[PDB]
């Protein structure tokens, strides 16, 4: 990269490779994401160019967009660690509840902001959540399937994670609502608490059935319209819903209650980010600083 200096490769997202780089001129350290190849749509670059204005303390700042040679480069502010790494590093002891609560609260603030601006993330996962030494956590990547789509892998043979995908997506809904982000965040919340992914599916059907085995196979009573969904099959096994206290022990009732609302099957009953911020679980929220080893 003529203007930069790919310090190190720090990821390989579902579109391209992310590098840590220094602006040889400004000297600023940034995350540079290279995107795939035969001209690159102008509709996306306009969708992207729209993200530059989406600034919030809990959203990774998109600094520059550069189109050149069937290659699209996205320049983002750099953060030192992602939540996946932090969770793995905290696996022995667990992330303290107050920090879990702070991170959840901040991510809901970030989502309330995006959603009020009619922007959906669509692919929330621990690897797309970045943290710093000051205790902030920010939303990164944003997918962009409305300006690109769901990739078969990433760009070069890679197993896309389905663990955080909302059921309406798995059932073939063609129009996603902001509810898909609340579902993913609920899955991440559970994972921070238990130190185990909630629904670790290894295929779309296994992902769906893992959800059904835990929350019960949905029906018209809890999810009006579900049996008419594109990929719904009357032949799906009928599993009973599991007691919620068994899913995220030892989370307190306030936490369970909020998680249950973030995981409602019906996208329309699923709690909004705005409403979640008002939940009693956050009455005593604070902003602890994490112990980060960089
Ligand atoms: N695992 C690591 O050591 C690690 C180190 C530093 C990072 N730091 C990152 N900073 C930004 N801004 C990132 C992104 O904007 C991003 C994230 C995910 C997909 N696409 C773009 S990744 C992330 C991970």
């Amino acid at each position: 990269m003529e203007n930069f200096q790919k310090v190190e490769k720090i990821g390989e997202g579902t579109y391209g490779v992310v590098y840590k780089a220094r602006n040889k001129l400004t000297g600023e350290v940034v995350a540079l994401k290279k995107i795939r190849t035969e001209g690159v749509p102008s509709t996306a670059i306009r969708e992207i160019s729209l993200l530059k204005e989406l600034n919030h303390p809990n959203i990774v700042k998109l600094l520059d967009v550069i189109h050149t040679e069937n290659k699209l480069y996205l320049v983002f502010e750099f953060l030192h660690q992602d939540l996946k790494k932090f969770m793995d590093a905290s696996a022995l002891t667990g992330i303290p509840l107050p920090l879990i609560k702070s991170y959840l609260f901040q991510l809901l603030q970030g989502l309330a902001f995006c959603h009020s601006h009619r922007v959906l993330h669509r692919d929330l996962k621990p690897q797309n959540l970045l943290i710093n030494t000051e205790g902030a956590i920010k939303l990164a990547d944003f997918g962009l399937a409305r300006a690109f789509g769901v990739p078969v892998r990433t760009y070069t043979h890679e197993v896309v994670t389905l663990w955080y995908r909302a059921p309406e997506i798995l059932l073939g809904c063609k129009y996603y609502s902001t509810a898909v982000d609340i579902w993913s965040l609920g899955c991440i919340f559970a994972e921070m608490v238990t130190r185990r992914a909630l629904f670790p599916g290894d295929s779309e059907i296994d992902q769906l059935f893992r959800i059904f085995r835990t929350l019960g196979t949905p029906d018209e009573v809890v999810w009006p319209g579900v049996t008419s969904m594109p990929d719904y099959k009357p032949s799906f096994p009928k599993w009973a819903r599991q007691d919620f206290s068994k899913v995220v022990p030892p989370l307190d009732e306030d936490g369970r209650s909020l998680l249950s609302q973030m995981l409602h099957y019906d996208p329309n009953k699923r709690i909004s980010a705005k409403a979640a911020l008002a939940h009693p679980f956050f009455q005593d929220v604070t902003k602890p600083v994490p112990h980060l080893r960089l």
